[PDB]
This record gives C-alpha cells, sequence and structure tokens, in this order.
C-alpha cells in the first residue's frame, strides 16, 4: 500500500527550495515521491548569483510520455509550486487532468505562487493569474495561498478574518475542498509579532471544519518554507484525513522546529547582531529529520 | 559540524538509480549532499520505454560557475558513477581538480562505470573513449573506487582469473591513485558454492605513528537471481558513508555497506514476489530508512 506523489517543482544544487524542500521530508515520512525538476539551478535566486537551466513544456511532456508508456502514470497525489512559465503551467494542467482520469481519487496539492505584500509584488508574469483561476485552481483539491494570492485569485480584498473566510468560501466554490491561507496581515491578540493562519475544509453529509492559528513571525527571510509547508500539509492531511486541526498543528510545528534550528545555526555562523547571509539561512533540512518524522506540537489551532 | 557531498549522477522521475539511489540514504545519515543531475529521464533504461533530457558539459560548467560565484565550491566529498560522455567526464575532472585545490582534504568517491561481463565476455555501457580518460584523468584524482571485476581489468589492463591476481590488480589500481579499492563484484570461485559472488576490498592509510599500512578483506555474498538497477550507485554512496564513520576500519565499513544492500534488496524481493517487471524490482528505498540508519550486520568479512 504505497502512496505515490508526483511533485513538479524547481531543483537547486545547493540548498533547499522547491523539490529540494519537499522531497527529503516526504521520503522520511514514507511516501514514494517522484520529482520532476522544473528547473535545475545552482542555488535559489535570493543569492547574489545564480546559473541554471529550465525544463520547457515540451520536455515536461516528453517525461510524462515515458511514465505513461510504462503505465507508470498512476499517482495518489500531485504536488506543484512556483512556476514562472505560462506554457509550462498549462502542460501541468493537462497532466494532472489526465492523471485524474487515470485515478479519480487523486489529490492535487497546489501552492499557487503569485506574489506577496503593506502592498503587493508579483513573483510571476501577470498572464499566469488567468490560468491559475481558470485552469489550475479548478483542478486542485488542496491550495495554500498567502493572503495576497487568496485576494488575487478571488478578486476580493481581505481586511479582516471574516472577509478571509468569505474569500476561502469563494475559493472552495472554484473547486478545492481544502484552503489554507498560510500567512496574512491580520492582527493577533498575541502581539504585533504574530500573524494569523486560516484553514477551511469541506468534507456522511457536507460539513465544514474551519481553524485559526496564531503564529510567531520570522525575524528574517527564509526560502523554501512554503514549499516545505505544502509538502507537510499533504503528508499530515493524508495521515489525519478528516482533521484539518491536527494536520495544520503538525505542519506548522514541523516548520517551527526546522526554522528554529535554521535560526540558531545561522546566528552561530553570522555574528552577534549580524544579519546572516542567504547561505547561512538555508533550511536545516537533514538535521531536522526527527522533527519531520514526529514533531512535538507547539501550536494549538482553534476550531472556528 | 556538516559534511558536504557533491554528487553528479543521473536523475529519474520513477525509481531509484544514480542520484535517486544515492541521495535519500546519505541525507538519512546526516550528510549535506548536493545533487547535480546529469540526465533527467522518466525511469531507468532497463524499462521497455524511457524519455528524458541530458545535461551537457557546458551546462555542467554553468552550474559549477554559480556555485563558484557564491563561494559555495567547498565540499568534503565528491561522488560520481555512470557518466555517458567524454566531454562531460572531462568537465567533471576539471571540477574535482578545483574542489581539491580549494580543499586538499576532499575525498572523491568514484564508481568507474564501464561495463560488465555477461557470458564468455564483457561489453561496455559507455563509449570506449571514456576509458583513457578514467585511466589518465579520473582514477588518479580518485580516493575510493568501486569497480566490478570487468572494470578493474579494463582500468589495469590485466585480466583476473584468481583472487591472488585480483589482489595484484588492486595494487596497480592503488598505484594509479586511489587509496581505497573495492572490486564490488567478481566471477571468482567461492568455498560457499556457485551461488556466491566475491567482494574484495583493499585500503592504504597512514596510521597515527606515520606508518603506511594496508587492510584487505574478502566477502562471500549470495547472488540474487534477478536484475536490480541502482545497487552499484547505492553501494558506492554507502561505502562513502561508512568509511566516513569508520575511517581506519575497512572491514566494518564494508560489512555495513554490504549489510545495508542486503536489507534493501531483501525487502525489495519480498515485495516484488507479492506482486515482476523492472517496476516491481525498484529498490525499496524509502521503506529501508531504518536499515540505512543502523543496519544489523548480516555478513562477516574475512581478513586477508
Ligand atoms: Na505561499
Ligand atoms: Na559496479
Amino acid at each position: 500500500e504505497e502512496c505515490r506523489v508526483l511533485s513538479i517543482q524547481s531543483h537547486v544544487i545547493r540548498g533547499y527550495v522547491g523539490n529540494r524542500a519537499a522531497t527529503f521530508p516526504l521520503q522520511v515520512l514514507g511516501f514514494e515521491i517522484d520529482a520532476v525538476n522544473s528547473v535545475q539551478f545552482s542555488n535559489h535566486t535570493g543569492y547574489a548569483h545564480w546559473k541554471g537551466q529550465v525544463l520547457n513544456s515540451d520536455e515536461l511532456q516528453e517525461l510524462y510520455e515515458g511514465l505513461r508508456l510504462n503505465n507508470m502514470n498512476k499517482y495518489d497525489y500531485v504536488l506543484t509550486g512556483y512556476t514562472r512559465d505560462k506554457s509550462f503551467l498549462a502542460m501541468v494542467v493537462d497532466i494532472v487532468q489526465e492523471l485524474k482520469q487515470q485515478n479519480p481519487r487523486l489529490v492535487y496539492v497546489c501552492d499557487p505562487v503569485l506574489g506577496d505584500k503593506g502592498e503587493g509584488s508579483m513573483y510571476v508574469p501577470e498572464d499566469l493569474l488567468p490560468v491559475y483561476k481558470e485552469k489550475v485552481v479548478p483542478l486542485a483539491d488542496i491550495i495554500t495561498p498567502n493572503q495576497f494570492e487568496a485576494e488575487l485569485l478571488s478578486g476580493r480584498k481581505i481586511h479582516s478574518q471574516e472577509e478571509a473566510l468569505r474569500v476561502m468560501d469563494m475559493l472552495h466554490s472554484m473547486g478545492p475542498d481544502t484552503v489554507v491561507i498560510t500567512s496574512s496581515d491580520l492582527p493577533s491578540p498575541q502581539g504585533s509579532n504574530y500573524l494569523i493562519v486560516l484553514g477551511s475544509q469541506r468534507r456522511g453529509s457536507v460539513v465544514m471544519e474551519r481553524i485559526r492559528m496564531d503564529i510567531r513571525k520570522v525575524d528574517a527571510v527564509f526560502v523554501g518554507t512554503g514549499d516545505l509547508f505544502a509538502a507537510m500539509l499533504l503528508a499530515w492531511t493524508h495521515k489525519h484525513p478528516n482533521n484539518l486541526k491536527v494536520a495544520c498543528e503538525k505542519t506548522v510545528s514541523t516548520l517551527h522546529h526546522v526554522l528554529q534550528r535554521t535560526i540558531q545555526c545561522a546566528k552561530a555562523q553570522a555574528g552577534e547582531g549580524v544579519r546572516p547571509s542567504p547561505m547561512q539561512l538555508e533550511l536545516r533540512m537533514v538535521q531536522s529529520k526527527r522533527d519531520i518524522e514526529d514533531p512535538e506540537i507547539v501550536v494549538q489551532a482553534t476550531v472556528l
């Protein structure tokens, strides 16, 4: 009874982002995850330099054909994240579409990376938005947008928790049964150094489970945390199917331990009061193996 | 505290061979292994079908350039196996050369993939023009090599008909450069029957007193009547890992590497039986996590 995941995201030689942030953790948890490297770069673009090559839509299709010709196109989950190419995203769609005809129970976990905010900056060309809205989101079962992307995808601005839950409702109608807004500008009663995370899941009649978590903000900028988050949400939602509460507590806790370790190590390498380089800030992935297998819970999600 | 490994080998979407058979295990053991994917194919070439792209020497050099520009060209180990093309293999040589000027203590683990003996004769798996390159450029930069008998014969230019002749070939190989030589598999007679294959290992080192000594071992291992791809890649990855933990104990490093292979293969065999096409024989990697972490010794090497 193996669980197979096709994860189509970027690859870097040094460091952890994309498939590099998603693969080791999912393997450690027991998933037969296959990685399609959308690109292969020396390191992430947050460094002073980078070099690499990209996979084009034709090559992505060629790889799928090999899998299909061998009858190896039967997956339990599909996982996608940052893509900067309209043509590539469209091929992804055709593939998930076909994997779904092949296995109707397939769960597509989509991290709709578009940009972030007090105002916004896109990370992808503007023509991807319509594809995400019209072709990607409708195929997805789990999406993990941040506030800014939740707004973009729904066309509505979010100024509060209730408008956020209304925007998730609209996203559910677009198709996915699970929506988790991974970061927002909503205030927490816990302090200015906290942010709100909201999750919603539609699931015997039709019931809704909605949750809220208040989590500490990052005194720095880490790469690959959203890729890690999506991969972990996939794993924990798989293990605790009708419990978005526990699944998010484990996902977030796992992120906590990885970042905590990353932060201690980075400070121990940069100076005292010295802001660490992007290299020292790379996720301490391999060293958090035990936190990935069984993370100590350090957040409680409240059911709304 | 971290041990960085630069591993340049094939990548496949489905299955475990190349970087796919080498990465997860080394990450499980705590190594910061960076993978440069020399090809990206749907699955291994032992399947009825396969499609993919290959990385060329120019692209290999670009990626190295990125690591270089960020001053991330500092590794403790380099790991390589199946290489398909002369210019690619030469570029790999310029890279190891430089990593060694950067870190004179770097250990280059080289699996010199060339071919194998099938019937009355061997055949090559790569272009014949790689052989002079392995002899004159690669093997001399190598610290640990894992040839099968056929490859030890090509590299030494002497044919092997006995254990004693295998040991003389190992010495020639040591003189070419590598301080650790393992003839991972040979057609030599076993006092345990025709069902067994011989593994020979030899290591030269300077002891605390400054004396240069040599440890030699032999293992009589049972043959598996099936064709597994990726086992040579895993064996080299683990050889790297267990010689790193037991630097002056070849006997133990070898018993652990071999035992790890046994546990993986065995688990792969029970599964395959309970279902065998090449897909059925894929190494059960993620499920062998515990065995990779701390393998029960199931074979004892004899001291030569
Ligand atoms: Na995100
Ligand atoms: Na071999």
